[PDB]
C-alpha cells in the first residue's frame, strides 16, 4: 500500500503536459506512488486575473483534505557542490523548493494543491511580493479549492520561507475554509527582517532575492522593482507600512516553526507570528538545524501530518497534547536538547541585566562604579570592543536579548552598531553554530541599529526585545551621547560551567563572509553611516548593560 509499485517507473517531470496526467511519483518515504496530476489548471481572480497551478491528487473516489502552498518562484520547479551547506533535503521530483511533497501527502489521502501566484508561469500581471495584494489573491484560491469535486472542504496551507511568508499574508484575510496554517520559517515584516535591520539597508540577500524574481520570469514587465523601494523608503513609511502583516487578526490554528539558525531573515517574525497570532490553537517548533533539511525530515513530516490529521481530516489523534512550545537549547554545532514550555516568551525567563565595564571588557552582576569609555574604528572590518562573562554553573539562555549601550561618535552624524552574542568554549575557543544564510561558522545570537534609528516605540518595547519606531532619524551632534538598545535576536543557548558569553560591538559584519562564494545568498551592509572612532561609554550614569533571558 505505502510500498508503493516498483514494478512501475517513475514520471520524469518533463515527460507531463498541461492537462490530466497519470505518473508515478519517486516518493522518498513510500516508494513509487502512482497518483492524477492536474498540470496547468488555471483560477480566476475577481478581476479577471488567470492564476495556474499544479493539482495532485489520489487516483480514486473521495474528497480530500487540500494542502496548499503558494509563490512566485516557479509552479514546476525540479547543490552538494554549489551550496554544501544546504544539508540534506530529500524530496520526490514533483516538490518545489520549500513546497509539501506530494510523495509525502497525496499517499496519506490528501490533495496538494501548488499555486503560482500572481506574476509568475504564465501569469504576466502584478508582482508585488509579500503584500496585500498577493495574498487576497492567495484567499481566492483557498476558496475556490474549497468547492471543487476532489476536496472536503478543508484547506490547510505548507510550506517553508516565501511559503510561509504568503502564509501569514492570507491568514491575516481569515479566508473561511482556511481550517490550518504552517508557516514553516517566514517573516512578516519586510522592513524590520529583510529590507533594513535596525534600519540599516541590507545590500546582500535582499537585493539578490528581488533581482532573481526579476530573472525568472523575464517576460513579465509588471514585477515591483524593490531594489528602488529600498532606495526610496528608508523609513519605516506608508511603503513598508503595508509590508508588515496584520499578525493579531490570524485566528487559523497554528503550527509555528521558528529556527535560531535564520536570524537576519525569518526568525525574528517567525517568532511575532506566533506572539501576536489570535488563533486559540497554536504551537511553536524551534530549532538550531538547517531550514529545508528540518522541513522535509521525516520527523517533522510526521509533526506535520498530526496537526494536518487533527485539523483537515478532522480526526481524533493526541495532537492537542502537544506542548505549545518546543525548542533545542543548542550546546554546539548538531547538538542541544530539545525542551518544552506552554508559551513563547519563555514563562520562567528570568531576565537579567549584566552591566558592562570598559576598563576590563568584563559583564558583571552588579554595576560599575567607575565610568569608562571603550573605542574602536568604524571603518576597520579587524576592529571591535568585546565584553564577556564566563558561567560558574551552567546556563541556559532562551529568548530575546537587549544590548543597552550609550554611544557617541565625532567624525559623523550617525552610527551603525553591529551586535553579536558569541559562546566560547572551556579552552578560550568560539563555539559555532548553524547561522544565516546557512553559514556553519555562525555565532549565538544577532543584532542591529542604525543609531538615529533609536527611538523606542513604548508600547511594544519590553525589557528583552526593544521595538523600534523607525520614523525618525535623530541624528547625532559630536560628541553627543545617547543610550540605544539593540535587539539580538531570538536564540537558545546553554552555556556550561567555565564557558564564556561574549558581547561583540563592532562597525561592521562581525561573522565575515558567507556559504557561496560570488553570490549574496546572506545579508550584507555596504551602505553604512559610519565614519571614525565610535565611543562606548560604560559604567556610572552610563548603565551600559545587556539583559539576558536565563530560563
Ligand atoms: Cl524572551
Ligand atoms: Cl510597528
Amino acid at each position: 500500500h505505502l510500498l508503493g509499485n516498483p514494478k512501475l517507473t517513475v514520471t520524469h517531470v518533463n515527460e507531463v503536459k498541461a492537462g490530466i496526467n497519470h505518473i508515478v511519483v519517486d516518493s522518498v518515504q513510500y516508494g513509487n506512488q502512482e497518483m492524477i496530476m492536474e498540470k496547468d489548471g488555471t483560477v480566476e481572480m475577481r478581476d479577471g486575473e488567470k492564476l495556474y497551478i499544479n493539482i495532485f491528487r489520489p487516483n480514486k473516489d473521495g474528497k480530500f483534505p487540500v494542502v496548499m502552498s503558494a509563490d512566485t518562484y516557479g509552479k514546476d520547479n525540479k547543490m552538494g557542490a554549489l551550496w554544501p551547506t544546504l544539508g540534506t533535503i530529500p524530496t520526490s521530483s514533483f516538490t518545489p523548493e520549500e513546497s509539501p511533497d506530494p510523495g509525502f501527502w497525496v499517499p496519506n489521502d490528501y490533495v496538494v494543491v501548488k499555486v503560482a501566484l500572481r506574476g509568475s508561469d504564465k501569469s504576466k500581471g502584478v508582482l508585488s511580493p509579500w503584500s496585500k495584494r498577493e495574498a487576497e489573491d492567495y484567499y481566492e484560491v483557498i476558496e475556490w479549492a474549497a468547492n471543487q469535486s476532489w476536496s472536503n472542504g478543508n484547506i490547510g496551507t505548507n510550506g517553508v520561507s516565501y511559503l510561509a511568508v504568503t502564509q501569514w499574508w492570507v491568514a491575516s484575510l481569515n479566508p473561511p475554509h482556511l481550517k490550518a496554517m504552517i508557516p514553516w520559517e517566514g517573516l512578516n515584516d519586510m522592513y524590520r527582517e529583510v529590507a533594513f535591520h535596525g534600519g540599516i539597508p541590507d545590500t546582500g540577500f535582499y537585493r539578490f532575492w528581488t533581482q532573481g524574481i526579476f530573472a525568472r520570469w523575464t517576460d513579465n514587465p509588471n514585477i515591483e522593482d524593490l531594489i528602488q523601494a529600498q532606495q526610496e523608503h528608508p523609513l519605516f513609511d506608508d511603503f513598508w507600512k503595508q509590508r508588515q502583516v496584520p499578525l493579531s487578526q490570524i485566528k487559523t490554528p497554528l503550527l509555528t516553526c521558528a529556527s535560531w539558525s535564520t536570524q537576519g531573515l525569518h526568525n525574528r517574525g517567525s517568532f511575532e507570528g506566533f506572539k501576536q497570532a489570535a488563533s486559540e490553537e497554536k504551537w511553536l517548533y524551534v530549532h538550531g538545524r538547517k531550514e529545508w533539511e528540518s522541513y522535509y525530515a521525516r520527523e517533522n513530516l510526521e509533526r506535520q501530518k498530526s496537526f494536518f490529521d487533527f485539523y483537515l481530516k478532522e480526526e481524533n489523534n493526541d495532537w492537542k497534547d502537544t506542548p505549545h512550545v518546543i525548542y533545542e537549547v543548542r550546546d554546539q554545532f548538531y547538538k542541544g536538547e530539545f525542551k518544552s514550555a506552554s508559551a513563547f516568551p519563555l514563562p520562567n525567563a528570568e531576565y537579567t541585566p549584566l552591566y558592562l565595564n570598559a576598563e576590563n571588557h568584563t559583564l558583571n552582576h552588579a554595576k560599575i562604579s567607575s565610568a569608562h569609555v571603550a573605542q574602536y574604528d568604524s571603518e576597520d572590518k579587524q576592529q571591535d570592543v568585546s565584553f564577556k562573562y564566563t558561567f560558574d554553573k551552567d546556563t541556559e539562555l532562551v529568548g530575546n536579548m537587549n544590548l543597552k549601550l550609550w554611544v557617541s561618535t565625532k567624525d559623523s552624524d550617525d552610527m551603525d552598531l553591529f551586535a553579536g552574542i558569541k559562546k566560547l568554549d572551556r579552552r578560550g575557543n568560539e563555539v559555532n553554530f548553524p547561522d544565516f544564510n546557512h553559514i556553519e561558522n555562525g555565532q549565538v545570537a544577532t543584532g542591529w541599529l542604525r543609531v538615529s534609528h533609536r527611538e523606542l516605540d513604548q508600547e511594544k518595547s519590553s525589557i528583552a526585545q526593544p521595538w523600534h519606531k523607525h520614523e525618525t532619524e535623530l541624528k547625532l551632534s559630536q560628541d553627543e551621547i545617547v543610550p540605544v538598545e539593540i535587539e539580538l535576536l531570538p536564540s537558545g543557548t546553554l552555556f556550561k560551567q567555565g564557558e564564556t558569553l561574549e558581547v561583540v560591538v563592532k562597525g561592521s559584519e562581525i561573522v565575515i563572509g558567507n556559504s557561496t562564494p560570488g553570490m549574496k545568498t546572506r545579508y550584507e551592509h555596504e551602505e553604512t553611516v559610519n565614519k571614525g572612532m565610535h565611543m562606548i561609554y560604560t559604567g556610572g550614569k552610563y548603565d551600559s548593560q545587556l539583559i539576558i533571558p536565563i530560563v
